[PDB]
């Protein structure tokens, strides 16, 4: 028997939120003695929120959308419960390994993989098109490209995300850097690599091939890409329902996805998506695990897909002709294939804001690419104790 309340957080975004509630409520279909409680939590607001919840035990969601991240960040204070050996987990195998790996935390599952994602190059077909170019490979090359789109079509090549870390990472992959070297326990994010990435955002919006905001910055990219301002930016498979509603990309024909560019060194971008964790506390652990069960099993995971372009992370779901066939999901798929992994530290998820703070120094103009790199570094070996 299953019954009771099952509070779930979920984060997801306006676009996708719809799809959630009602995927998560269907729930009570198999098991109408279960009432589910909805609730959409911020993004940004999130890890804070249950932090405060599940520190004071007081008003904790039972299931958690989990960020890759923050398995580890919340495993390491105590506040999720141990799945191994629950109904939690079924099919386990099923999963992609990095999708996996995120999971765990010092040889322990504290949560169940929901979604997985990378960062991606999203297009205006048609102001491509008018301006006579070609979607571009390098960072090299979309400055070229930029010139061309503002001198034949008036719009800026580029929204740059300049308020959110995480789009710092395909730059400092591309300049041939990464944030650590986890096997050796090395901070790395203030290599020579580091300097060139800050320096190649700071040279995109002086040379106008692109234009950021210093807040605001979702709305910012969404609305200037929706609205034609530019003709680029770089998002991940949450912003394409999102981007759909949108006149100029209703059923996304004119909707064109390619890899992040290319930098001096090479090419990267980062692995991120979402896990489903049970709050330690829960007063309803049997159908809190069965909840996750259900919102991590094949079936919702296809149906994610059919209806927000979210890419599973069960194998298995994709050799189902409907997944296998979608044209989002067959460019992502392989672009998440060889996306970066992180490390799955308890400090991981702090590896952020500092990038945050520097990345937006550069920007403005107040800190040099090598200060900033510096500051980072410095920044790291303050967050990893045990590393050089
Ligand atoms: O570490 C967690 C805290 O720090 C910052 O989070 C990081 C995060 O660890 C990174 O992996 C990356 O998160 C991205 C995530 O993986 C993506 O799926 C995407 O998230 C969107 C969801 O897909 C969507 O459903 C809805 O929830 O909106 C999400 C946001 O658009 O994008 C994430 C990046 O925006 O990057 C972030 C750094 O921003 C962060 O500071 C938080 O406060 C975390 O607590």
């Amino acid at each position: 028997e299953l019954s009771g309340t099952v509070t779930f957080w979920d984060t997801s975004n306006e676009a996708e939120k719809a799809t959630y509630q009602a995927l998560a409520e269907g729930f009570e279909k198999e098991h109408p003695k279960v009432d589910v409680k909805y609730v959409n939590v911020p993004f940004g607001e999130a890890n804070a929120k249950f932090k405060n919840a599940a520190g004071g035990n007081s008003g904790a969601p039972d299931v958690m959308r989990t960020e890759v991240a923050w398995v580890a960040d919340f495993a390491s204070i105590g506040y999720l419960a141990p799945l191994d050996g629950t109904p939690a987990l079924d099919d386990g195998s099923d999963h992609l390994p990095q999708a996996a790996a995120s999971t765990r935390y010092e040889g322990k599952t504290y949560a169940v993989p929901q979604v997985i994602d990378t960062l991606a190059l999203f297009y205006n077909k048609e102001l491509l098109t008018k301006a006579g170019v070609e979607v571009p490979g390098s960072v090299a090359e979309l400055k070229t490209a930029a010139a061309e789109i503002t001198e034949k079509t008036g719009a800026t090549g580029l929204y740059l995300r300049g308020d959110d870390p995480y789009w710092f990472l395909p730059y400092l992959y591309g300049e041939g850097g990464d944030l650590v070297d986890e096997k050796n326990k090395t901070v790395t994010v203030d290599d020579e690599a580091g300097v060139r990435a800050y320096r190649v955002i700071k040279d995109l919006v002086d040379s106008k091939a692109a234009i950021t905001d210093a807040s605001d910055g979702w709305n910012n990219m969404q609305n200037a890409f929706k609205s034609g301002k530019v003709a680029m930016m770089v998002n991940g498979p949450w912003a394409i329902e999102d981007v759909k509603a949108g006149a100029r990309f209703k059923d996304a024909g004119n909707l064109g996805v390619a890899p992040v560019p290319a930098g001096s060194a090479g090419q990267g971008s980062p692995q991120g998506g979402w896990n489903l964790s049970v709050y330690a506390g829960s007063k309803n652990l049997d159908a809190s695990y069965a909840f996750v069960k259900y919102m991590s099993s094949a079936k919702v995971q296809q149906q994610t897909t059919e209806k927000l372009s979210l890419l599973p992370t069960r194998t298995s779901v994709y050799e189902v002709p409907s997944v296998a066939d979608n044209e989002m999901v067959k460019f992502f798929k392989p672009a998440v294939d060889k996306a970066v992994e992180r490390p799955w530290i308890a400090e991981g998820n702090a590896l952020f804001e500092p990038i945050r703070l520097q990345m937006a120094n550069v920007l403005s103009g107040e800190t040099s690419p090598d200060e900033a790199a510096a500051n980072t570094g410095d920044a790291y070996r303050k967050l990893l104790k045990d590393y050089k």
